[PDB]
């Protein structure tokens, strides 16, 4: 099974509604939680990027009830969205713990799952996109990506471990060592789940933080030249977006 | 199944004897590597630093034709390490494709395998130690890990999928791009194996070279002035080490 904690920030400009980010989690039985975060370009359709998020949460809860699908988020991610009506997009991660301790996963996008043993990321999905932050994502629209398209994969957990999943707005702005150092300190799911998504959304609206979206930036020639990097003009700061966390402690395999 | 190549260039100084990493394949079925890299360290005891990587590849080999365990990397992995004798120790990883897709991997230390599908890196192994450079390990000796402590996963692979798996000596002088970019213009695996070789071992004596070994080192406090006093210099350059490099695509599912 898995102990489970969460937390959510939504961007600040979008707070009054809640943000486009949704979960689930159901830590009843064998553990089971999903992230999908609706892709931001929606307002230029005078579209809620919202809706599809939510919608495709809320057929989650309802097709982990269909026994032909349950047991493969990659089937269950096939249902939720062909189910889904709401007009919009987004990237999306499944995970459920079988009891043997097998982690079942799919992702479509750049949401993103780790697990800490012994201290130390011993398994990181990777993101999917098209180009730099234009992700794979699910759609109301024939241009998007489906069930198809998803990374499907498994990792063998143990007792203690910890699992550490959300959308692109915590992992943009968080290095891996400072989610083991969070975690290390913080005395419960819970807890680590509020520090982790404080963390980022301090580090999100910090224009003088070298995050990982940065970095990755430059990485990918958005940089600018050498001889204009002074202390003051450096391609460099946070990511403001909604932020969510879901921390998973495994027990009693 | 899968179509594999592999290319291997010793450390310069240690090409005489072939160097210390050793490897397996088979593609006559399914499709199933495994890579054993033996530690540097092991020669300041007097002890022969390239058997126990040997051995335990032969030792993989065999228990391939055992059908109690040659559907599970971890419990190959575990027979292996029980039945090789030699003194040393080694870092391992093992890869089985089934005839559905799915990748069942197995490893022990920092060997690593990525999945590159339709232009990126859609699933990278994460490498395990005790603190830098200093890798989990099989032993014949009672300090080092065991079957028990790797990191068991698996990932779905779709028919063009390219696996690109090897020892540290590779991924410490080359970055994913540039795995990533040589893959994208080989004609065939065993072109990219060579190809992706020669790259890293041309950075691996390549001073001028910021590796990914030398920028992690930094990124974690090598490069502060009581740790760079101690070492005599900055930390720079790639890596010189063995490398070993099995390149693999996915056919007929
Ligand atoms: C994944 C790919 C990348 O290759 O692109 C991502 C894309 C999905 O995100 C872009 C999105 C922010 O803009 C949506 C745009 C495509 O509008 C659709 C339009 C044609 O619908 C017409 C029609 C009147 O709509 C009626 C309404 C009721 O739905
Ligand atoms: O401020 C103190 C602290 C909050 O910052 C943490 C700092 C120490 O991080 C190290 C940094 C150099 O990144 C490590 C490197 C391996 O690149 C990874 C990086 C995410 O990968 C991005 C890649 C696309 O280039
Ligand atoms: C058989 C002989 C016969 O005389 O008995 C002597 C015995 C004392 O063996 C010598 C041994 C100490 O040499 C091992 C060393 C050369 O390699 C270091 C590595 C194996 O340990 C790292 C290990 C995982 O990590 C350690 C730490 C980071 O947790
Ligand atoms: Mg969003
Ligand atoms: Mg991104
Ligand atoms: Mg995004
Ligand atoms: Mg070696
Ligand atoms: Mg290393
Ligand atoms: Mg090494
Ligand atoms: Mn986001
Ligand atoms: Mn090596």
């Amino acid at each position: 099974g898995l102990t489970i904690g969460t937390h959510l920030i939504p961007h600040p400009r979008k707070a009054e509604t809640g943000g486009e980010d949704a979960f689930f989690v159901n830590g009843d039985d064998g553990g089971v939680f999903a992230v999908a975060d609706g892709v931001s370009g929606w307002a230029e359709k005078d579209v809620n990027p919202a809706l599809f998020s939510r919608e495709l949460m809320a057929h989650t809860s309802t097709f982990l009830k269909d026994e032909e699908v349950n047991h493969d988020p990659q089937l269950l991610l096939m249902k939720a969205h062909a189910a889904t009506t709401s007009v919009g997009s987004a990237t999306v991660i499944i995970a459920m713990l079988e009891k043997t301790g097998i982690l079942k996963i799919a992702s479509v996008g750049d949401c993103g799952l780790k697990v800490i043993r012994k201290g130390q990321v011993m398994f990181s999905t990777c993101p999917q996109e098209h180009y730099f932050d234009c992700p794979y994502q699910l759609s109301s629209e024939a241009i998007g990506q489906t069930y198809l398209d998803a990374l499907v994969c498994t990792v063998n957990l143990m007792e203690g471990d910890m699992i550490v999943s959300g959308s692109d707005g915590f992992f943009d702005n968080i290095f891996d060592q400072e989610i083991v150092s969070v975690i290390s300190e913080s005395p419960g799911v819970d807890e680590a789940a509020k520090a982790l998504a404080e963390l980022a959304r301090k580090h999100s609206v910090d224009v003088t933080f070298d995050s990982p979206y940065s970095m990755e930036a430059r990485s990918r020639g958005f940089d600018v030249p050498s001889w204009k990097k002074f202390i003051g003009g450096k391609l460099i700061g946070g990511k403001m977006n909604d932020i969510t966390v879901i921390v998973a402690q495994v027990k009693a395999l």
